[PDB]
């Protein structure tokens, strides 16, 4: 009954309406989410219904970067915003550069729950 990993993905890896897809908007979800201590080397987020998010799980099989055979790739493209940290230092105020794209996400399932973002695609 722990459905504690599909919310962590979600708190890490989705936010439905981006109030931007600038800098500006990536240092702001970046605090607000927790990931700005320390300061997270990159992260993306998806955007749009969350319905279409799980979805994926229920399409092509596909093998994830780390060895493991529980990931799918999306059918179709969805809005994501990925995050880079500028400069190196783990110590915030995190800087951040976006940039914004529209591109077939592969996240790793559990029980037809997305709960990991395949982030090495996104590098």
């Amino acid at each position: 009954q722990d459905n504690s990993r599909y919310t962590h993905f979600l708190t890490q890896h989705y936010d439905a309406k981006p109030q931007g897809r600038d800098d500006r908007y990536c240092e702001s979800i970046m605090r607000r989410r927790g990931l700005t201590s320390p300061c997270k080397d990159i992260n993306t987020f998806i955007h749009g219904n969350k319905r279409s998010i799980k979805a994926i799980c229920s399409q092509k099989n596909v093998a994830c970067k780390n060895g493991q055979t529980n990931c799918y790739i999306s059918k179709s493209s969805f809005q994501v915003t990925t995050c880079k940290l500028h400069g190196g230092s783990p110590w915030p105020p995190c800087q951040y550069r976006a940039t914004a794209g529209f591109r077939n996400v592969v996240v790793a399932c559990e029980n037809g729950l997305p709960v990991h973002l395949d982030q090495s695609i996104f590098r």
